[PDB]
């Protein structure tokens, strides 16, 4: 842990290359394209720029506009906003009737989302097949923590969480560690200790910025193709007009778009299953039938307790882990307004007093749905999305095991003095919303069903094996590639963005020596 960043002011020198998309000395070619300056996007445009010209399109706008997104405690805050189109967090509804959120704005979801950090899973690199290099994968998560993962200092709350999972047999304790394993452990964070709010964007940094360019407000709507090749995309900017940039030589365009703009952006562009396609008198590009398919979104669920005595607010840093559930507990301010996808529905109540969030996650998730097309012409027009949550019933079993672990860590001496009735049972916490129900799996399979909400770690829709192979180029073109988190159908960990961190950069590092 040398080598963990530091308390520092959030890194926006990279603005020195950002560009508005009006600006049409941005078109031309370049030897690398990249769509969606999120996650995976921002180091892979970096790395690919140490050594070739490379343009980054991102349709939202730089993070100083918004900056209650530069701070921990404005996390609810851009929850909360009304969506008008050009802010960070673009709301939708899964067609089950689940609230939720995607980012938009340079940075990706690390710009709006919980800050926790993680290393993949270890058993994660051979469950997938894939001929890893591991000794790159672990210089890469060092040279993405060195910017924006700090140890965190203790919260009063994560401490007493943390006591709890311990107590309720959530074994072992592994002190400070960046590793997915079982037990219970203080993880990093991209919030420092400052409560400044670290990033994705701030990779760009690492980027030559004499070979880097970044367009923002770029929204990008086709791929165009030439053996078929992609050459270029058509992006318009904030007044609506059009531009094109292309690739040269042995360049690549890669599509960092994320589980809900990659497979939305594919099938637009005409790579897609056949019928589906000629069914909307898209032409054909590419026929493959698994683009938008196995998409995928672990469930949360929760209780909330209301503690007779305020708790101080915290950011999640201390994880519960088990290979059938993964359990953390936020503590927050009251909500006058609901953070929209917070809690799964807009009529939720809200919490007048300081509250504890209590969850759990369901692995895998091995439910999966899709993502199609709502508009056959417009990028802007959010696609349909659904997730079939708890429609394969290893799922709710692990929901159910999860819940009765909950049930144990209420019963906990940890959490003893935040009830507000010292009787025996957790009925002597007081609840926002459903409590946990008791015994026979039954009403923990309903509680599970009914009260169910998005983890926000959704992933597939482009997945390696079905729409990629283990290089990540997409099947039957040459020079593209996808890289996020719609490439893998199940979670690396319980916290994904330190591997979609790690990914964009191995990725270009792995073009970069396929290259050469
Ligand atoms: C509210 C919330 C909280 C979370 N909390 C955590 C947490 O604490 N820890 C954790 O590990 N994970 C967390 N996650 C999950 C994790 O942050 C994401 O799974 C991960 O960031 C996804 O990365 P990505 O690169 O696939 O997508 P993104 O980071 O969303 O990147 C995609 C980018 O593409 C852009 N874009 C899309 N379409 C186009 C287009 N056509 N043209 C141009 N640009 C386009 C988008 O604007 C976006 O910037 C959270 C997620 C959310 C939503
Ligand atoms: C953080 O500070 C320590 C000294 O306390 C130093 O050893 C380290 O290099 C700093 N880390 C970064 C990434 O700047
Ligand atoms: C780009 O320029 C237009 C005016 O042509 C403006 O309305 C918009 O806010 C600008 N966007 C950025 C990100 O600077
Ligand atoms: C990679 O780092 C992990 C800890 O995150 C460690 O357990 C593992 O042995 C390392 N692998 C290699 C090949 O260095
Ligand atoms: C902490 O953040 C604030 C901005 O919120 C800034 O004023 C202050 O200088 C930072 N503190 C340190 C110790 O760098
Ligand atoms: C596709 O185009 C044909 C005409 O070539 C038309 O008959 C059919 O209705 C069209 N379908 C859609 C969904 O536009
Ligand atoms: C680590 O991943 C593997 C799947 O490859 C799984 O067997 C194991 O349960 C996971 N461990 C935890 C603690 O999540
Ligand atoms: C588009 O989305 C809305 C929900 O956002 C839905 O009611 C409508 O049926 C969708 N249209 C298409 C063509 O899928
Ligand atoms: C649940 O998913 C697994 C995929 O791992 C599959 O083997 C099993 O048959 C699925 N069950 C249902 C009901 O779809």
């Amino acid at each position: 842990h040398h080598h963990l960043a530091n308390t520092s002011a959030h890194d926006f020198s990279y603005l020195k290359f950002v560009y508005n998309a009006t600006d049409t000395s941005l078109e031309g070619s370049y030897d690398y394209i990249v769509i969606g300056g999120g996650t995976s996007g921002c180091p892979l445009a970096a790395t690919l720029s140490e050594k070739y010209k490379v343009l980054l399109l991102e349709r939202g706008t730089i993070a100083t506009e918004y900056p209650n997104t530069l701070t921990a405690d404005g996390f609810a805050y851009n929850l909360q906003q009304q969506d008008d189109g050009k802010t960070p967090v673009e709301r939708f509804v899964s067609e089950d009737g689940i609230d939720n959120v995607r980012a938009r704005i340079l940075g990706g979801t690390t710009i709006i989302n919980a800050g926790v950090y993680a290393r993949a899973n270890i058993s994660f690199y051979s469950q997938t097949g894939i001929e890893w290099d591991l000794d790159l994968v672990n210089k890469t998560y060092e040279w993405v923590e060195d910017a924006i993962v700090v140890k965190p200092n203790n919260q009063s709350w994560q401490s007493v969480i943390g006591e709890g999972f311990l107590e309720a047999g959530i074994l072992p304790d592994n002190g400070f560690s960046l590793d997915h394993e079982a037990g219970t452990r203080l993880t990093g964070s991209t919030f420092d200790n400052n409560g400044t709010r670290h990033a994705a964007d701030e990779l760009l940094n690492k980027g030559d910025p004499n070979n880097l360019l970044v367009a923002v407000q770029a929204s990008v709507e086709k791929i165009l193709f030439s053996n078929l090749s992609a050459i270029g995309v058509i992006y318009t900017d904030s007044d609506g007009n059009s531009h094109q940039a292309f690739v040269r030589g042995n360049g690549e365009v890669i599509v960092s778009a994320g589980t809900i703009g990659t497979p939305q952006l594919l099938l637009l562009s005409g790579v897609g299953p056949e019928s589906y396609l000629s069914s909307l008198n898209i032409t054909v590009v590419q026929p493959n039938p698994y683009v938008g398919q196995f998409v995928y979104d672990n469930p949360r669920n929760f209780i909330n307790i209301l503690p007779p005595n305020p708790i101080e607010a915290s950011v999640v840093t201390v994880l519960g882990i088990r290979s059938d559930y993964y359990q953390v507990s936020l503590s927050s301010l009251p909500f006058s307004t609901p953070p929209f996808s917070f809690f799964p529905t807009t009529s939720y109540p809200l919490p007048n007093s300081t509250f504890a969030h209590i969850v759990s996650q369901v692995p895998g998730p091995l439910s999966h749905g899709s993502v199609t097309l709502n508009s056959s012409s417009d990028v802007r027009i959010a696609p349909n999305i659904k997730f079939n949550y708890y429609s394969n019933s290893t799922d709710l079993a692990n929901c159910v095991s999860g819940m009765k672990k909950l049930g144990d860590l209420l019963r906990t001496k940890a959490l003893e003095p935040y009830k507000a009735r010292d009787v025996l049972g957790i009925d002597g916490f007081n609840y926002l919303g459903v409590p946990l129900p008791q015994t026979d799996d039954a009403s923990f399979e309903t509680f599970c069903l009914d009260n169910v909400a998005s983890y926000w770690h959704y992933h597939g829709g482009s997945l390696v094996g079905k729409v990629l192979d283990d290089s990540f180029r997409v099947m039957g073109i040459k020079a593209l590639r996808v890289v996020d988190a719609s490439t893998f159908p199940y979670e690396p960990n319980s916290h994904p963005q330190g591997f979609y961190l790690m990914l964009g950069r191995y990725v270009g590092l792995q073009i970069l020596q396929e290259r050469s």
